[PDB]
């Protein structure tokens, strides 16, 4: 009926309250559950959903064998209610996709699903499930996108795509989409920067995206922009380094930190003035553990000092991708934009002795009331019957 | 649209008509059914639902192994339609929780889910699925709540939480909640009393809660209160003792009956003037059997005499927790508050030779027409394939 | 919103067009499907549903073992959409019941579920899922009802219950129900008659019920009545005998035909003037085959001549119970009452080498356009894995 | 509420964007998924659905054995949401059918399901699930229909049925249906032509159907007609031959091309002026591969030259039936009729070493933006556990 306004500011928060846990892998030991990756949450004005990519194989079946291309023609974007195990019996089909994003403008769902060959992949955009536009690769080298929700403000939704090497300079574009039609795009002028798998959120009528530098940055890049795609770029300055892998905390940089800068993990962070909430793994080397850190000057200053840490997953347990999501005033009844996040808990290959790899999910919302750290890990006992 | 009024009196009844039976365990021998505990029913102005806690494991799977903490990070509050087996394919996610309560104010669902560590657990309150408040532990010793429905009157919902020892004096609070926000709380001044797992129901614009004394009472404690949290406390006086374990019926007390007073089972009872409907197990020592007893003076007098008994489950079959639920006039069309109850039929450990423990459920509503006693037990044949 | 009027006459028809087939047993060889009996169809002003009784066990599981009481505390009335396999994942819970009826008045569903002991069983009546009344046994000898839909006319719904011997004279009552409350009942004065498992349908503001004589009739008894429960009784006169078992067709009677009169099968027939559509098995001795016969004088004349036969199930395949259902003008848009019927295809014990017994279903609607006979049998290949 | 107008022209397009992929077979290796054929898509003004025929057997079960009649009494038309694996837990029942069509007029669904014996089969027509008419065989030799969607224009829906030999001259009729009632039919005068399994679509208030000649044509026949059933017939003229099997491309004919003309595969094509979009297999001999070809003069000229080819499935992978579907302006918001297509990917017998045969599906919509060819095959690894 009416577009989400997108004009409120992020809510003042003090900590993170647990929102969901699906136990998808534990349930999938016996039930009929998809093998999934990137279980990103996104919400409308009425409800929240978990989106995910599947190869159309179930846990404990031979088709879950992971020695197959990530970018396969079987890969599909699907969604199910938040907190449920992702099954063929409760999941909706969204798009054929090996890279994706989705977001709700207040009226209907936009989904973006990229499929096709590496040298010519096409993003199919859908609005309320009907194809409304396509974007084809402009460098012929793996067109790819956020793997989390796009950001909507007053009926325009915004996303970021990358095309080019994942181990060197690439090309980055921002897209403005209305009723699933591309109305504007801009190519970033970002020499020496690298953007992948952006987590973008609206805040006071502009978008902020925090991304992954897979080339040569162990801190995270960011790009922010207004409704006309006039943008700014930088890297998060804090010495509390956000990517995985990374060095031990040390002197930061408002450009890419080259030490342990290659590879990465999808991640997010929330800017509050000169301060920043960072979610990151607990290990510097593997996707293990998860913590939220408040660094009151960490957006702009390069020291390694921070003031608050909240435990989310212990370093003895596997974590994985994570991303932002918001809950607008039209859903919550609040006067401010609520920040939330999800974490993927990756099980299986390469770290564990299975034929498959899947994630389960947890999610949290920021609140200004009492909270507590704990560890909420995946909890499945591997290997499974199919691995014997 | 409009809040439940909560101002009517309990319906005059003569007996208990059977309302539901889910056969969850029998079905879960082959189907994909959660291992559950505390299958409490609660209703809105339109429908009733069964809420429950799961560890996110299914029957007949290795993850159902019960030599694990009750208070785990895997534990979740879920709900499904009354009378259906609780499966990942028909259950909705509500909250991450190892102790919970839920209730509908006429407008939306309030859910309360407690997770986190023993020394600092946090109740996450949700209204229509959106986080609206948190309550953190105030004694740092296992914040916990009803495991049945909270009580709503004219848009305010009420619950009771405990924090402190389960084998000695603890601390008890009543909470008043509006649109999922705590608007008032009071700490009971109840020396020598013990409250756990309260069953609370509205009756004539006030709430009555009947609970479990785990310290030193084989009769049940109660607390009643008005909308401003001005309260009264006591224990049910009847010599028809309500808890399990308990002594043989004898002289009662309007304080805790110390004989066989340690441990307990979640239970309920309904006050009608000086009279009381008690639901209890049939065994004095184990959670076996279930019966409803009408004691016309049993709220206030300490004799062991009663006038009506209705069989629910035979003493040769396992029972478990039980709790109250009501059905308001906005749902039923009646001019009075309808009392109902559920019973959990616990199967597996510690009494039986399985690796797991789960409950199925039955429920009954009070009526003023003809009724009959019978035994409606769980009916599964144990052990299961996973226990071999 | 508005009650079904129930004042139209049965549609003129010439034959029977196939309406549904669920293939429940074939699907249940692998899927998670209830063991069921009496899959009766009933419709509202918007949709049709299949109701059924289950013991809360699934096909191919140990709990499906049939050497158990029919009248057990596990037995439940459930419903699912017409034409779907009856699973815990698509079925709704209605009532705890070992004998049942249901019907929709235009506004909400009435369900009637009988449970409890043989010497004191209680029918629980629900309207829109809320308990609205109870009827207790009046002879203390197996209170039981239709196992098919009740009949509704202008907001009053009507049913027939029996209490007493199934091998001798019993007691028969008609009940008039409004918003799930009994407003009137009458006991039939029917010496030497026997009524069980009535199929009742509305026609021109009155109800006609065709039933099973289990005592001493191989033709079917009937009772018809107006809104004030003023009734008439008889037996279908045709020599085309309707029950199973029965003798070969011969001279009929407008009283019970004693030859092969003991035992029976639930069945139906539709009166059109002095003429009758009879559905019956093809075998005189076992529940095998199914056919529809039009006998233009068969309501009132005792000859064995008929004019039309339409094959439904071949005599080489198992049939079972069958019952009427109607589709009112408020659902169909027609100016007349549409007659339909379902058939249960019974598989397993006692005729086949399994531990279990279940039915699948087929259904047909009367039409005045071209039709064709065929055989639409169950089609499962027995025995199943659990029987090995 | 309001009928689809059906008066717009096909959208100008340049290529085909991927719309769905269900991975039904891969998922059905472990989950509970029907064995299916003819997964045709059809849409309303609100949503799209996949319709299909099942024998009521699941993958990996003994009942999936394919040495059984295609025209069995077990065969049923069912439907599920586009892009989901077709399971008993997410599929709706539509009709008992071994040949079918369905379409939505803007108000409700029409379904047409043919069952019964070869010498007298009856199409049961339903509108909003209620039987509204029947059509019986007029040649007593396998009455059969489209196996894809019928075409609706301003409240009248249109379909084509065949009756007679599949290896010689037969009889062909067009039917006009309103609210599920046949209002008009015409028999084609088409000597030497053969029509089976028509794909029909509306375009500018008329219908075009492209079909399969099973007798003696390796090009496809067509019939077009207006709302009064005044018709024209021919064969697609292009030397880019459309059927399977077929000869190598060569000189075409605006009559049947006899070389490799016997047998066939259900297919479609879209007429744009004198030009045509043809979907066909890549192999000339087996149902392998799939491609879309634009031949700018191919409706009317017989040369073998074409200008655009888009890969859909590689020749090393199995394809199967394919059919048209449209998306009207009332669904899309466009000013033109959107052309789409589905393809069935047939796995199992006769080409592969299994006891069963099933299809999965992919679908595509025409767009005027950038697109790309690829191969999106079924992807299951055969044989399955049941075949061992
Ligand atoms: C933030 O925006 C709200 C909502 O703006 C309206 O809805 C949007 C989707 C878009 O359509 C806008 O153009 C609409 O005005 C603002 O609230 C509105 O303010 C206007 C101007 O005073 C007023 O007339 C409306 O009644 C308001 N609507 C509501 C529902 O309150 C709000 O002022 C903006 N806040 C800030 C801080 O920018
Ligand atoms: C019990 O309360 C009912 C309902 O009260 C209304 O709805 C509540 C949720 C709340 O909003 C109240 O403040 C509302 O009045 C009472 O019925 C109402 O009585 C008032 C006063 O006479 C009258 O104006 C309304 O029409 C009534 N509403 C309805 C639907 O009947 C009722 O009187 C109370 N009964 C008792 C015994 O206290
Ligand atoms: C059969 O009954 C219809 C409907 O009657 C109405 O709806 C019923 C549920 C009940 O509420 C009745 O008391 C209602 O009248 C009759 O149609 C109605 O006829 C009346 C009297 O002429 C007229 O005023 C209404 O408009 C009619 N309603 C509709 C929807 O047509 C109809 O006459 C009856 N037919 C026969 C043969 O008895
Ligand atoms: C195509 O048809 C549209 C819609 O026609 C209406 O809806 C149909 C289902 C049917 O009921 C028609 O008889 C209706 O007119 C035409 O648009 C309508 O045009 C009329 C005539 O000018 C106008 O009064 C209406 O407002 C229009 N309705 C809408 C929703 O725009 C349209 O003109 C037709 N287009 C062509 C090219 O034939
Ligand atoms: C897992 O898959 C591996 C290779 O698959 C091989 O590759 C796939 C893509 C197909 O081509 C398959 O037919 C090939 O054999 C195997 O090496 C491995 O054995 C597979 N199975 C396992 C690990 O159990
Ligand atoms: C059931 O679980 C028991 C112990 O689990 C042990 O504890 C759990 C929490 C994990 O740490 C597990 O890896 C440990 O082995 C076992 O003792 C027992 O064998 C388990 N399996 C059974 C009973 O089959
Ligand atoms: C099927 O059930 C039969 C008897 O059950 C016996 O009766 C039931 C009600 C229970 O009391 C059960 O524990 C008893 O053993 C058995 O005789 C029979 O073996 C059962 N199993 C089969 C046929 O596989
Ligand atoms: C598959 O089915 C084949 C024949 O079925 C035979 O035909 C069916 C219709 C039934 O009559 C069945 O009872 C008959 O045996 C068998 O030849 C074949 O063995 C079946 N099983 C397989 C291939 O595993
Ligand atoms: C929001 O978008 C609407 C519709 O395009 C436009 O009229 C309006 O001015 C926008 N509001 C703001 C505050 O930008
Ligand atoms: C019920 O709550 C409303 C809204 O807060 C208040 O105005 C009203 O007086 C309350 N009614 C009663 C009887 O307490
Ligand atoms: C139908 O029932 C209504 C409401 O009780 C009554 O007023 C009306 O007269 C009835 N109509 C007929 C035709 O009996
Ligand atoms: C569409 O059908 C309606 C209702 O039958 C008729 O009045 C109208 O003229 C039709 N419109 C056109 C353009 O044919
Ligand atoms: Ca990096
Ligand atoms: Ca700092
Ligand atoms: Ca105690
Ligand atoms: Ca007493
Ligand atoms: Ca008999
Ligand atoms: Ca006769
Ligand atoms: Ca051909
Ligand atoms: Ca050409």
């Amino acid at each position: 009926s009416v577009a989400l306004a997108g004009n409120s500011s992020l809510c003042p928060i003090s900590g993170w309250a647990i929102y969901s846990k699906d136990n998808g892998i534990r349930i999938g030991s016996k039930g009929d559950v998809f093998v999934i990756r990137e279980p990103f949450i996104s919400c409308s004005h009425l409800e929240c959903r978990t989106f995910f990519l599947t190869q159309g194989a179930l846990l404990n079946d031979k088709h879950s064998n992971g020695t197959v291309k990530d970018r396969s023609p079987y890969r599909t974007l699907m969604s199910c209610p938040v907190g449920e195990a992702p099954s063929p019996y409760n999941s909706r089909f969204e798009s054929v996709a090996w890279s994706a994003s989705a977001c709700h403008d207040g009226i209907s769902w936009l989904t973006i699903g990229i499929s096709g060959p590496d040298n010519g992949a096409v993003a199919v955009l859908k609005y309320n499930g009907i194809i409304t536009d396509t974007i084809k690769s402009w460098r012929s080298n793996i067109l790819r996108t956020q793997e989390s929700e796009c950001a909507c403000i007053n009926g325009s939704c915004f996303t970021i795509m990358t095309d080019g090497p994942s181990n060197g300079q690439a090309s980055y574009k921002i897209f403005k989409v209305e009723k699933g039609k591309v109305v504007k795009s801009v190519e970033l002028n970002a020499p020496n920067y690298h953007y992948e798998e952006c987590s973008c959120y609206p805040d006071a009528s502009e978008v902020m995206c925090v991304c992954r530098d897979n080339w040569h940055g162990s801190n995270r890049p960011w790009v922010s922009f207004n409704q006309n795609l006039e943008y700014q770029i930088g890297y998060i300055c804090s010495g509390v380094f956000g990517d995985n892998p990374r060095p031990n905390d040390g002197t930061g940089s408002c450009g890419p930190v080259s030490s342990n800068g290659a590879y990465g993990v999808k991640g997010f962070s929330f800017k509050y003035g000169n301060g920043v909430w960072i979610g990151r793994t607990k290990s510097t080397s593997s996707r293990s553990g998860f913590e939220m850190i408040w660094d009151p000057n960490g957006w702009t200053e390069t020291d390694s000092s921070f003031s608050v840490k909240q435990e989310i997953v212990a370093i003895t347990d596997w974590s994985g991708y994570s991303g932002s999501f918001v809950q607008h005033p039209e859903l919550t009844g609040l006067d401010c934009m609520r920040p939330c996040f999800w974490v993927e808990l990756i099980r299986g290959r390469p770290k564990e002795n299975t034929i498959w790899t899947s994630g389960s999910s947890i999610s949290f919302c920021g609140v200004n009331s009492d909270t507590v750290g704990w560890s909420w890990p995946d909890g499945a006992e591997l290997p499974f019957t199919i691995d014997k």
